[PDB]
C-alpha cells in the first residue's frame, strides 16, 4: 500500500478513439511498454510511472495539466497547464510546428521555470485518450532515481549532450524530462466528457479548442476532486519559502488589531467565528469571548445567514465579529476580518476551482474565489503600531524613527525610544511579509487610531 502497482487494471475506453482495438483488459505494465518504455525490474525508487490519488495529493505543488490533440504525418498540438501549446511535427501561448528535438527542449526550460520552486518532480494530469502517452516517448526519458550533476536535489532532467542528469534548478540546455510522474483522472470513475465534468463545478476556465485549455480543466477537475469536494487537512506540506514567517505574522498582526479595537471602542463581547481549535488572540483584554465553529470553507463562501441566524449570545450586533480567515458572502458592519486574497500570485498559492485558489502552507486549503463585494460593510484596515509596553531598550543599530504610525507613550510625548523603534520595525516587517503573502485586513467604519492615544493618560 506504498505506491500504485504496475499489475493494477487500467480502464482503455478513453483510450479507444486515439487507438481502436486497444485490449479492454490492460495493467500499467503493458500500458508502459506501450507507450515505448522499458522498466527491466528496476527496483531504484521508480516502480511506476503512474501514480495514486493520495500520491498526487501529497505532490499537488508537481501537477502540470497536460493534453495532446492531433491538427505518420500527424502534427501534435501539446498543450499545458501553464497556458503554452507547442505543435510538434514528425518531419492561450500557440507556438508554430516545430521537430520534437526543438519541442523537448521548449519543454524542460517550461516545466523547470515552473517547478523549481514548488517541488521535486512534474506530475502530469491527464484526461488520457491516447495521444498524449503516445508523445510522451518523444520528450520523457526513465531509469533509476538519480541526483542532479551540480547538487544534492533528485533529478528531473536529462541531457543528451553532456550524457548527464540535473533537477529544475540547474537543467538549462537539457532536452528531455526524467522520471515524470503521472495520473489519469478519466480512470476515476467519470461519466461524460472532460468539459461536462468540469462546467458542473467551474465558470472561470472555458473550452476555446485548444489543447492548453483542456490541460486547464483537467488539473481544475482534479483540484476539485481531491481538494474542494474531498478535503484533508491532516497531509503535511514541506517548507519551501516563507511558510514560518508568514504564519508569525499573521498571528501578531491578528494580536495587534484585535487589542486595538478593544480598547478604541470598548466592547463589552466579542465573537470569535472560525477555526473551532481558535484561542483568544488577546488573552488579556476585557471582553466576553465567545466562539463559534466553523471549518475553512473550500467550495463556496459561508452564507451570512447560516452562520448567524436559525437561532451564543444569539445577538452577533452586540459587540464585535472577528472573522479570522473565515471566508463568508457579506460581512456584518461590526467585523474585523482577515480575508485571504486568491488573486496573489506566490509559490504558496497555486490556481484553483471557479476563481479560488489552493493555498498551500503547511496544509492544503482550497479558497474560495475573492469578493470585494462581501467587505461592503467595511473599510480596508490601514497599517499601525501599537504598544503600552515600557520604553526600556534591554540588551543590531539605529536610526532615529519618525512615524504618525507609531502609537507609543513616547511617540505622544515627542521621541520616539530605541525600544518601540525596533519593536515597530519588525512589526511593519511582519505586517509587510501578510500583506504580500495574499492575506488582507478590514475592519468596521467607526475604527480610528486617534482613540488609542488616551490609552496613555
Ligand atoms: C497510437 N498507438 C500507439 O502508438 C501504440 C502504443 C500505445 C501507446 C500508449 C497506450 C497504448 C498503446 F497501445 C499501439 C502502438
Ligand atoms: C508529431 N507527430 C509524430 O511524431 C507522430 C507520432 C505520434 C505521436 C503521438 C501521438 C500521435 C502520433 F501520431 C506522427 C508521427
Ligand atoms: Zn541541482
Ligand atoms: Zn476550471
Ligand atoms: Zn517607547
Amino acid at each position: 500500500p506504498t505506491h500504485l502497482s504496475v499489475d493494477t487494471k487500467f480502464k482503455t475506453e478513453g483510450l479507444c478513439v486515439d487507438i481502436p482495438g486497444i485490449p479492454k483488459d490492460m495493467t500499467y505494465r503493458r500500458l508502459i511498454s506501450m507507450m515505448g518504455f522499458k522498466m527491466n525490474y528496476q527496483v531504484n525508487g521508480y516502480p511506476n510511472m503512474f501514480i495514486t490519488r493520495e500520491e498526487a495529493i501529497r505532490h499537488v505543488r508537481a501537477w502540470i495539466g497536460f493534453d495532446v490533440e492531433g491538427c505518420t504525418n500527424l502534427p501534435l498540438q501539446l498543450g499545458f497547464s501553464t497556458g503554452v501549446n507547442l505543435v510538434a511535427v514528425p518531419t492561450p501561448l500557440m507556438y508554430k510546428g516545430l521537430p520534437w528535438n526543438v519541442v523537448r527542449i521548449k519543454i524542460v526550460q517550461m516545466l523547470s521555470d515552473t517547478l523549481k520552486n514548488l517541488s521535486d518532480r512534474v506530475v502530469f494530469v491527464l484526461w488520457a485518450h491516447g495521444f498524449e502517452l503516445t508523445s510522451m516517448k518523444y520528450f520523457v526519458k526513465i531509469g533509476p532515481e538519480r541526483t542532479c550533476c551540480l547538487c544534492d536535489r533528485r533529478a528531473t532532467c536529462f541531457s543528451t549532450a553532456s550524457d548527464t542528469y540535473a533537477c529544475w534548478h540547474h537543467s538549462i540546455g537539457f532536452d528531455y524530462v526524467y522520471n515524470p510522474f503521472m495520473i489519469d483522472v478519466q480512470q476515476w470513475g467519470f461519466t461524460g466528457n472532460l468539459q461536462s465534468n468540469h462546467d458542473l463545478y467551474c465558470q472561470v476556465h472555458g473550452n476555446a479548442h485548444v489543447a492548453s485549455c483542456d490541460a486547464i480543466m483537467t488539473r481544475c477537475l482534479a483540484v476539485h476532486e481531491c481538494f474542494v469536494k474531498r478535503v484533508d487537512w491532516t497531509i503535511e506540506y514541506p517548507i519551501i519559502g516563507d511558510e514560518l514567517k508568514i504564519n508569525a505574522a499573521c498571528r501578531k498582526v491578528q494580536h495587534m488589531v484585535v487589542k486595538a479595537a478593544l480598547l478604541a471602542d470598548k466592547f463589552p463581547v466579542l465573537h470569535d467565528i472560525g477555526n473551532p481549535k481558535a484561542i483568544k488572540c488577546v488573552p488579556q483584554a476585557d471582553v466576553e469571548w465567545k466562539f463559534y465553529d466553523a471549518q475553512p470553507c473550500s467550495d463556496k463562501a459561508y452564507k451570512i445567514e447560516e452562520l448567524f441566524y436559525s437561532y451564543h449570545s444569539d445577538k452577533f450586533t452586540d459587540g464585535v465579529c472577528l472573522f479570522w480567515n473565515c471566508n463568508v458572502d457579506r460581512y456584518p458592519a461590526n467585523s474585523i476580518v482577515c480575508r485571504f486574497d486568491t488573486r496573489v500570485l506566490s509559490n504558496l498559492n497555486l490556481p484553483g476551482c471557479d476563481g479560488g485558489s489552493l493555498y498551500v502552507n503547511k496544509h492544503a486549503f482550497h479558497t474560495p474565489a475573492f469578493d470585494k463585494s462581501a467587505f461592503v460593510n467595511l473599510k480596508q484596515l490601514p497599517f499601525f503600531y501599537y504598544s503600552d509596553s515600557p520604553c526600556e531598550s534591554h540588551g543590531i543599530d539605529y536610526v532615529p524613527l519618525k512615524s504618525a504610525t507609531c502609537i507609543t507613550r513616547c511617540n505622544l510625548g515627542g521621541a520616539v525610544c530605541r525600544h518601540h523603534a525596533n519593536e515597530y520595525r519588525l512589526y511593519l516587517d511582519a505586517y509587510n511579509m501578510m500583506i504580500s503573502a495574499g492575506f488582507s485586513l478590514w475592519v468596521y467604519k467607526q475604527f480610528d487610531t486617534y482613540n488609542l492615544w488616551n490609552t496613555f493618560t
